[PDB]
């Protein structure tokens, strides 16, 4: 499992890299560009959703009990994830959830630009998150 | 707002066309090939969702004295849409949702190929719907 989040993190990272190579990206027809952006938003969603689940799982393995939060709030998952040092800034994640909740609006190109602009930062935290989880 | 459904559809279609250009697509780097399939899948989700939003608004504005069509779930919307000849086979839209509900597993390349392969048919059906709504 953790391998899966790991494979999904890299594929996202790799994807931003290709899109970053501004030489090759600007050459491509516009439909190729917007499809890569969408594929990147889709890969963002995977890492985000896989991250929560791995994060919820570590949390359940380290708690006094799973009854408490696992049927309880996002924010509570974060604070707790923060306490065990799983993440560094629950404000990045509150933001990430806001991001994920609107990816379904991504057919609008502006909105797509807006989500893609936040992905590089996104890679940072999730990178941290996963490092934590490897240990 | 019919324009959005129309433009998401056409943008999907155009995505599928570039992907089918085997000579062009076989040359691309590995990460470009799958980001593109990732993206086409994301785009499939947009038309599906929008297509259902439109059947909904259609039935919601159509005969309804705006009877908070909330009492309505997926299958009522599909049944009403059939009553209006907006779709012609609901077993298919039922299957498009099962497809939609597994796209979150698309980080696995094989599951992703399996969903992408179903896009051609989706285009036929989704385009019929858009035809009826055009009137």
């Amino acid at each position: 499992n953790l391998n899966v989040l790991d494979a999904a993190f890299y594929s996202l990272e790799q994807t931003v890299v290709q899109i970053s190579d501004r030489n090759w990206f600007d050459m491509q027809p516009s439909i190729v560009q917007d499809t890569l952006i969408a594929g990147a938003i889709q890969k963002f969603e995977f890492v985000y959703e896989l991250s929560l689940k791995m994060m919820k799982r570590q949390l359940q393995q380290d708690a006094i009990n799973t009854d408490d939060i696992g049927a309880y709030g996002f924010k509570d998952i974060l604070r707790e994830a923060l306490r065990f040092g799983l993440i560094g800034d629950m404000s990045k994640w509150v933001a990430y959830r806001d991001m994920r909740n609107i990816t379904s609006h991504t057919y609008d190109q502006e909105k797509a630009m807006a989500v893609y602009a936040q992905i590089d930062d996104f890679l940072i935290e999730s990178s941290f998150l996963l490092e934590q989880l490897r240990q």
